DNA sequence: TAGTTATGAAAA
DNA sequence: TGCAGTTTTCATAACTA
DNA sequence: TAGTTATGAAAAC
DNA sequence: TGCAGTTTTCATAACTA
DNA sequence: TAGTTATGAAAA
DNA sequence: TGCAGTTTTCATAACTA
DNA sequence: TAGTTATGAAAAC
DNA sequence: TGCAGTTTTCATAACTA
């Protein structure tokens, strides 16, 4: 049902009755396949009804977050940070345009990247437009804020938009290389190489890779194929040569088997559980520090950037890049052809003639 | 004048029904009317829209814009008409709630709609009920207005909608089994050899359907064995392909000469005996009869299916999607990608980069 | 000054009164470079002023047009014919919204091309945006239509733009074949061979080939170098062999003494003024007849055509189509690069393998 | 609270003054503040401009912006202000008409106005002074209203703003030249290394000023031969670009030596004694001198300049106006068709189609 | 035969 | 990641000079 | 003959 | 980066010392 | 020297 | 044909540890 | 040790 | 054809039988 734009008296608690309604509108909209146990989220979804404070949302949400409802923290904390803008410094919600909003913008995200910044702007454009569409007096007259936000600076498309950070084909043998090289436990170097070395490989996904399933692998003339559940019991496929990580596959697989497993995890921590972005992270990140590689991003994503960068050098293939890395959007898929050397090359070299 | 209060009559259903007749009237005045032949019958659908009460005389003034030309407007009538059944029955059978006024419509009301309406129906076809509604209310919102200039906001956005199957598209080794099957099965002495060069015209270039039964003879340009189509496409992009002339030189002129023996208007290449363009319907049973011959059967059997086929060996050769882009008349890569049919395999390329 | 938008009685008349005004405004805007008397276009400026009906208003702007106002006639006629729609079949001014205009382009331009479509709904656009930009009532409040009528089939870009019919080089050919084969009066047969080719090897638009003057001709080492005059005292220059129309220069140079030419005109009529288009066209038509070259388009822009696209086929260098036609616009020049034989080819012939 | 009714004062001059004021901090909060090195210097200037009264005020504050780092205030500041200065005087001057209330501003004042301050000014010029009043009565008409919720309406529209100039921009012939000049030109020992480098790297990439003034050294990766130097354009837009090695091998070994002795901060490439990144002012100076002194002074003498002639360089060997968009970071044709500049001659080229 | 309308559905 | 929304074909049923 | 003016329509900038 | 907006030709009628 | 701010103007 | 409008450089003047 | 959870921020879809 | 909008990782703190 829809309500009054203004039901209270003071215009503070009555925009965060508005955050209030958006958040638990998101949350039931947001995607839940993270969300381990559903009864907290539950739990979370009628709590952001009870709510009449600023703390009680952002507890809340936090809480739907670690549940597993990641989606949520890109609404709760740039909205709560607009609260707070608007409650310090406006008798009426009416007040509210998109020239209040540019102030906000630049005293809260000024400090901030670009893409921050477009996270702020996408999640106040949510809201207002939320308002828009669910109030009404008691008079059935509505009022539209219309709010799009258009005049703000590094908001659209090629604005901020910063070319991934990756390895090119010499760095990243070296980082193959420093792998096996790096110092490991007897009882997490198998498997720590292991899944590292599968994410070098096929540019999979951090959480694509945690998740792996031992049934999702197949093997065929020499040739892994792997399987990756993706959104609503869908299967993504990545192709692998054996020979790359045979004698490591079979190494962990002996020793997981002294591993109280799991759902068929093929990597797991001592608990049987699937291991964390954490310390895939660090495990990653302090191979790139011994080979000497550190740069604007450590991570197993920016191995994910270097894969798709390297195949499109070696293949030109738009379409092979996008089925390959797994990309819903051409766009996506187009933005490794900046790095295109050949056609780099068609530049540079007008001064050789 | 276009413009009318939210509520003017007393009965919610036949006011409900009365804003569908003007949204559908616009939609005729609005939409595409490059199909149409005698644009009399489209003011005659105009008037006969004005004059319309029911939901009878809606749905055959739409069906009678639809045969005349006017093809769009056949993704707004039914589901707008189905969901005035839906209001009008619930309004009946059920006495309570939303159905006792029309500004009590929201968007509970439309899920519910289409939750029950579209229960066996596809995606596309369920994202065609939606966009229906949504410009639906959309219309109003923005027409209605009563006597204080006051208008009522519906304000209305649905979110958006939601095994494997059989191939959609012939790969290279299938293309040519086809074009094989396209001589080696029987077709009538009359029919034979332009038939014939219809289908593989398609083929060679990727053509829509219509685009190619409404091919004229002065849209052909022959230099140094190439032939040179310009198409009036579909929203009336226009776009040239290209055919080499070896493919159909010999039943090109085969053609051309029993052409000579038909009443033919329009310098139309393709007609009936009548002179007049052939039909998607007679095409399309030509190409299934073939398709269905090669044992070939599959998700799609039509003249779009070897569109796909087009597209997806084009880009297995030339690795080039904006060629794709070219040759099938779109605007963007997302577009010609629903063309571009990915075999699985292809992956072994991907994993195959660091052997180099 | 800016006038209330309701100022009579009856809207008929105020929409008369309205229209009269924005086509006055444009007479002062558009170009009068082709303006032969600038006092017959000031006897048209006051005309739209006192006119107070339909017929005068078309009437003034087809004598303004014959004058050299050349641009009025895409203005005039279509909002005289919306003028006729609202007369005929709405009290107020304020019930003229998008829908209504719908209606109306439906009515009058669907039996007309999609390009003449376009030029009745920018009329429609203008003539509103000029009224919401010169409505002002006693109580200073403006009433603002907003019109941009953007769901209207067939008005963006790529709806209706057809390719440019033109001739390809073996129709080229025989074109120019055919100029010194069909047969001519001894008295316009040296002139009109010479005005026609010049059209084919440069692409030179008819006004530009009818206006040529003989100070802008220079040769230098077989070629000849041509200015063109174009806006603002503005020259473009294109270039042309010798070879091509040496021989049938100097012969009409030599006829062309025994003519009154004014103005150093390198083209005239028998009493020394300009030719016009008309007879420019027939010249070219007859031509295209005889060569069995007849097409959607037989006129001399038609040739225009032929040379962007087969100067296109022989460079592929785009700036090089912009420079030698006089685009603008990249935009325009991009056009001919629809029919590059050699970007089709890549296409047709994945059968071949 | 960002709303207020179009005239609070008696005194117009000081409202107009007043919205002017509005207009310049919405912008200190709507432009680009990614060259502001400290955002304290935005937040004092956001205070300051509220506490404004006065045109001196205006000024100081939004110089004191642009000098922070806030560079596109200075396109709105100046004009503005001229324009108040206009009204000012006219009010007090003529005391007539439309001065006397700025409800009675129309596109007939702003016209003179333009017509008046911008008369030895270039067009471009002109075109800025038109868009800062545009926006300012845009700001003006969105953001007045008054206790009973009524707004005035400027809904003010200008028209557009309608010999033979030097080159701007250096030939093939030209640009070896200057090459040569870069060496041959006589610099200190402790700023000969550093110098070359940096203008050589310009010339050969075509990259903008202060594009090469803030390079990093981890923004570039060497393989085989081929140095990558990823790019901050101008608009935060990011893009790649390839510099051949043995172009600046020797040299860059050279100033990499030297820049060990310099306290270098952030990585810079580039740097003064200070160690912080060198000033378009410093840099402009030293590209001039040798233009000057290789005799190839024209319309424009600084690092741009040579941006224009990599452009036409680039398109010249190769044709392809895209490629030229993709090395200049554009992103459309027209765009990059500024910097490529067309030789006369090659007409000749177009005339000779006939011959083949 | 040799094709045509008409149409709810499914894309494009 | 996937729409905005207009404009086509699918895939038959029913029919005939 | 050898051209013109006038004009709705259709582009071409 | 497409648009709104401006400028020109199409293509034929109806002439004419 | 070896560079820096500051700035009205002119583009991009 | 050329903008919408934000974000840069031009091209010096004036100055100095 | 060998990992975890929590989190503002910054992307990556 | 860019967007609004959704989903995921970065990268570090603060732990801990
Ligand atoms: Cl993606
Ligand atoms: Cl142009």
């Amino acid at each position: 049902m829809k309500h009054p734009l203004e039901e209270l008296k003071d215009p503070t608690e009555n925009l965060l009755l508005w955050i209030g309604r958006f958040l638990r509108y998101k949350c039931t909209s947001l995607s839940n396949s993270q969300v381990k146990d559903q009864n907290k989220v539950f739990e979370c979804l009628n709590e952001l009804n009870q709510a009449c404070s600023s703390s009680q949302l952002e507890k809340v949400c936090k809480k739907a977050r670690n549940a597993g409802l990641l989606g949520i923290n890109t609404y709760a904390l740039p909205l709560l940070k607009f609260h707070e803008y608007f409650s310090k410094a406006f008798n009426s919600l009416k007040n509210i345009d998109e020239v209040m909003l540019a102030e906000f913008l630049s005293v809260y995200t000024g400090g901030l990247s670009l893409a921050t910044k477009k996270n702020y702007r996408i999640a106040l454009l949510g809201l207002f437009s939320y308002i828009d569409k669910q109030n009404q007096d008691e008079n059935e007259k509505s009022y539209i804020y219309n709010i799009t936000l258009k005049n703000i600076s590094g908001v659209n498309q090629s604005a901020g938009n910063k070319l991934p950070t990756h390895l090119n084909n010499e760095e990243l043998e070296k980082f193959l290389e420093s792998i096996d090289k790096i110092e490991m436990s007897a009882k997490v170097r198998a498997r720590n190489r292991l899944l590292i070395k599968i994410i070098v490989f096929t540019g999979m996904r951090s959480n694509e890779a945690l998740q792996l399933k031992i049934k999702d692998f197949t093997l065929e003339n020499g040739c892994y194929t792997i399987l990756i559940k993706g959104k609503g019991d869908k299967y993504r496929a990545v192709m692998l040569k054996a020979f790359h990580i045979e004698s490591l596959l079979k190494e962990w697989l002996i020793e997981r088997e002294l591993y109280p497993v799991k759902n068929d995890l093929l990597f797991c921590n001592q608990k049987g559980s699937a291991l964390t972005q954490a310390y895939l992270y660090k495990q990653v990140e302090r191979i790139i520090n011994f080979a000497g590689l550190r740069r604007e991003k450590n991570g197993a994503h920016m191995l994910r950037h270097s894969f798709a960068t390297l195949l499109y050098q070696k293949r030109h293939d738009l379409i092979l890049v996008q089925e390959a890395l797994g990309h819903a959007s051409l766009n996506t898929s187009r933005i490794y052809t900046h790095f295109d050397k050949q056609r780099l090359e068609e530049a540079a070299s007008i001064w050789e003639e």
